[PDB]
């Protein structure tokens, strides 16, 4: 209902992620930790990397326990590796609890830490199935729910704005002040990533008319650790062709659509009106029932004279609903009921003509056929 102490507990810089303050060990060691719904490991810098403001010093903790196991995490854009162990963890601007959690002490990395950022670790909030080295390594939120009376739910309000960013991570609840209108739920298809099903796509109310399996090839996920709205290659081509057609009053280079170049207008003269709204229809809670979420160019044209980057991009890992999607909405990760809720965010960026929207119910048949196998 109301969680005043957790409101505004997220900070960051544009394109550098959202972080929360955490404490590790005894006596407590304060660290800034990136909130990531796209991964499942709690991993912190444990060595004096030059980009880091601070790091986990295991030698100073009386509650530190060594698991005597390594962890190696290569991924597409980089890699991190470390040493597994446990320790006492708390969230100063969160629930009044202390938990014994798995912690990967980062001992080597490449393109993981950001030069100029104010975070030193990552909080993977997804499920055990995608945890490294395997699903036997219990993620943080699972340890939290198991050892305390904290309800199995968390919500995110990412507000956006190198300009400073803010938001709220409500642990174990929902804060009704952070959204307007009603919450609409989409089922979590499978507990690994926060996997969802997109059943329809519209550009200014105009349907893309693609086989809905294309929207979810090979999956659709909700990821706070990603900036862009990432679309499968075939869907991106069709969406761009439709966005270019809708905004044809002004012509832009082909490189802009691919994120290779920026577009500039004289300060305070950005023509938001010429850019279309983008709607994603999501699988509802009832058979043949869907709802839709709508974003504005204020969410997908990102500030870098006012210059902008097109923050919709092509993907080979499926649909990624990153910060572009999440900044328009209050997102409820209702783990207890295996569903994700969306509502219009009380902090989303809009104008006097259009606002972000969450609407329903809509009749959509064969929604289960939209999922990739
Ligand atoms: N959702 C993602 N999280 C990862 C990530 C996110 C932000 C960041 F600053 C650094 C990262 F490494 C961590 O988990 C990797 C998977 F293990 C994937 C990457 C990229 S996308």
């Amino acid at each position: 209902g109301s969680f005043v102490e957790m409101v505004d507990n997220l900070r960051g810089k544009s394109g550098q992620g959202y972080y929360v303050e955490m404490t590790v060990g005894s006596p407590p060691q304060t660290l800034n930790i990136l909130v990531d719904t796209g991964s499942s490991n709690f991993a912190v810098g444990a060595a004096p990397h030059p980009f880091l403001h601070r790091y986990y010093q295991r030698q100073l903790s009386s509650t530190y326990r060594d698991l005597r196991k390594g962890v190696y995490v290569p991924y597409t854009q980089g890699k991190w590796e470390g040493e597994l162990g446990t320790d006492l963890v708390s969230i100063p601007h969160g629930p009044n609890v202390t938990v014994r959690a798995n912690i990967a002490a980062i001992t080597e990395s490449d393109k993981f830490f950001i030069n100029g950022s104010n975070w030193e670790g990552i909080l993977g909030l997804a499920y055990a199935e995608i945890a490294r080295p395997d699903d036997s390594l219990e993620p943080f939120f699972d340890s939290l729910v198991k050892q305390t009376h904290v309800p199995n739910l968390f919500s995110l309000q990412l507000c956006g704005a190198l300009a400073s960013v803010g938001g709220s991570m409500i642990i174990g609840g929902i804060d009704h002040s952070l959204y307007t209108g009603s919450l609409w739920y989409t089922p979590i298809r499978r507990e690994w990533y926060y996997e969802v099903i997109i059943v329809r796509v519209e550009i200014n109310g105009q349907d893309l008319k693609m086989d809905c399996k294309e929207y979810n090839y090979d999956k659709s996920i909700v990821d706070s650790g990603t900036t862009n709205l990432r679309l499968p290659k075939k869907v991106f081509e069709a969406a761009v062709k439709s966005i270019k057609a809708a905004s044809s009053t002004e012509k832009f280079p082909d490189g802009f659509w691919l994120g290779e170049q920026l577009v500039c207008w004289q300060a305070g003269t950005t023509p938001w009106n010429i850019f279309p709204v983008i709607s994603l229809y999501l699988m509802g809670e009832v058979t043949n029932q869907s709802f839709r979420i709508t974003i504005l160019p204020q969410q997908y044209l990102r500030p870098v004279d006012d210059c902008y980057k097109f923050a919709i991009s092509q993907s080979s890992t499926g649909t990624v609903m990153g910060a572009v999607i999440m900044e328009g909405f209050y997102v409820v990760f209702d783990r207890a009921r295996k569903r994700i809720g969306f509502a219009v965010s009380a902090c989303h960026v809009h104008d006097e003509f259009r606002t972000a929207a969450v609407e329903g119910p809509f009749v959509t048949l064969d929604m289960e056929d939209c999922g990739y196998n």
